């Protein structure tokens, strides 16, 4: 069977809940995480040692709070207490668990499901092929030994329209943005990088980037999480918003592929 599970941030304990709900095997069953592994919830560690040690079971895209943890492991942003890192950055095993998580994709494609995964979605300035290659290139650099230098120079809020003819320091910063901080969108596609509400509570013209017709959208599922006040609600057909925010005091959620079955299990704080 196939599970797609939202934002973990480090509730280890509801996550192997959840997943001895559905009697996850690997080797019979291929789990899918929107990523968000790490930050706020008390097992960061643990969740990263148990997610690296599924292999090819797991299927996992990085997402804003698991670039952030590569930052501060590298030196180049300051640990926020809130975030609850410092049992796993001080680990014996933080350099395995961590260069093991900074050479995971941005993006997920299953072609006999039709089915796409990213942390955020895809912005609807993006055809599949465009999708692919900002991944590969952002992935690149991640794996890569300069990755620190990458790291420092994501952060930045603009740009935040796509172009093909966008290059260097603003083409990473636009495809981090669109892969793991996206919500928002200008009718014409352009990302906000500031609202991080709901779409009812939102103030006009902002639109969900998923309420604009994109190429990738109109061809394939999309599966997501990180926008946890959306509460998984208010999607189209074929949108399927998996962050209901466990670490937040929400439900961590598990789709079984196959069926649309959803699971759930409650936040344990
Ligand atoms: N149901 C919720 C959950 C979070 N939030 C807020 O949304 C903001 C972004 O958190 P988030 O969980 O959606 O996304 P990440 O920060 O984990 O990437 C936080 O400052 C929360 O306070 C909300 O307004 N409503
Ligand atoms: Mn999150
Ligand atoms: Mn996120």
């Amino acid at each position: 069977a196939t599970y797609l599970i939202g934002d973990v941030h480090g509730c280890y304990d509801e996550l192997i809940a959840l997943l001895h709900k559905v009697e996850f095997t690997p080797g019979k069953d291929t789990l899918w995480l929107t990523g968000d592994l790490v930050a706020r919830g008390p097992g960061s560690l643990d969740v990263l040692r148990y997610v690296k040690s599924l292999g090819d079971s797991v299927r996992l895209v990085l997402g804003n709070h698991d670039l952030h943890l590569l930052a501060v492991f590298a030196g180049i942003s300051r640990n926020k207490p809130k975030d609850r890192l410092t049992p796993l950055l001080e680990a014996p095993d933080a350099d395995e668990l961590l260069n093991w998580l900074r050479r995971q994709p941005l993006l997920q494609i299953d072609e006999e499901k039709k089915l796409v995964m990213a942390h955020a979605g895809i912005t609807p300035q993006w055809d599949l092929q465009t999708a692919k290659e900002c991944a590969r290139d952002v992935e690149a650099v991640l794996s890569s030994d300069s990755y620190p230098f990458f790291l420092d120079a994501m952060y930045g809020d603009m740009p935040n329209n796509w172009s093909p003819e966008l290059r260097g320091l603003g083409r990473l910063r636009f495809i981090t943005n669109a892969f793991t901080r996206m919500r928002f969108c200008f009718p014409n596609g352009q990302l906000d990088m500031y609202s991080k509400e709901s779409p009812e509570e939102a103030p006009a013209p902002l639109k969900p980037w998923f309420a604009i017709p994109g190429p990738v959208a109109e061809e394939y599922s999309i599966a997501f999480g990180h926008w946890a006040s959306l509460e998984g609600k208010g999607t189209p057909e074929g949108i399927y918003a998996l962050d209901t925010g466990c670490c937040w005091g929400g439900t961590l959620t598990c789709l079984r592929w196959e069926d649309k079955q959803y699971f759930v299990q409650p936040s344990n704080r």
